[PDB]
């Protein structure tokens, strides 16, 4: 859904870092079906995001073991998207006390969500985050293309929460995000099966 008519009285949230793009129920492509894509960069150059909804079977230990102590369970790489799947992004939730504007190795997305520079010392970062997840690959939108897709009803733009990034592996991330949205969106949400 996410037809234009949904927004006659209610206004669309604008894409920005820290928003999630929630896949329309009707999206069928294997790479994007039931995805929840956290926007991590939104610029004149392009929009970049990582899917939060798709865990892989690759343990973080086998790729960057040094980061394992900072990673929220399950400590597996999540599949961020179809591009550059050998490249890894860290998304963290800042700990109490932390302002990402004053920590060079953290980049504020919105609220407590940050991109963690994986070149940092994990021992530096550990006290500064309450949770973190690693994503292999990403999704990209050319300039203007995300807007076009939103207008077509492909995505619903919603604020991300820390729990979207730190969710246990038993969770239906797409379903949980749909349940937070205005009616009628919860009517199309799903539970783990």
């Amino acid at each position: 859904m996410f037809a234009d008519r949904l927004f006659n009285a209610m206004e669309r949230n604008e894409p920005a870092p820290g928003m999630v793009l929630v896949a329309a129920p009707s999206m069928e492509s294997e790479d994007f079906a039931r995805s929840v894509i956290l926007i991590i960069e939104h610029s004149e150059y392009a929009t970049f995001g990582v899917n939060l909804a798709s865990r892989s079977d690759v343990a973080v230990f086998n790729v960057i073991p040094e980061w394992v102590p900072c990673v929220t369970k399950p400590q597996a790489l999540y599949i961020g998207g179809p591009l550059n799947q050998q490249s890894v992004v860290g998304v963290g939730v800042t700990a109490q006390g932390v302002d990402a504007a004053r920590v060079d190795n953290l980049t504020r997305l919105a609220n407590r969500l940050v991109m963690v520079n994986l070149g940092a010392d994990p021992e530096e970062i550990k006290p500064l985050v309450s949770g973190m997840r690693l994503f292999a690959g990403h999704a990209e939108w050319a300039p203007g293309q995300l807007a076009q897709e939103i207008e077509n009803g492909d995505w619903f733009v919603a604020p991300a929460l820390p729990s979207d990034v730190t969710a246990p592996g038993s969770v239906d991330v797409w379903g949980d995000v749909m349940r937070r949205q205005p009616m009628p969106l919860p009517l199309y949400s799903t539970f783990p099966v």
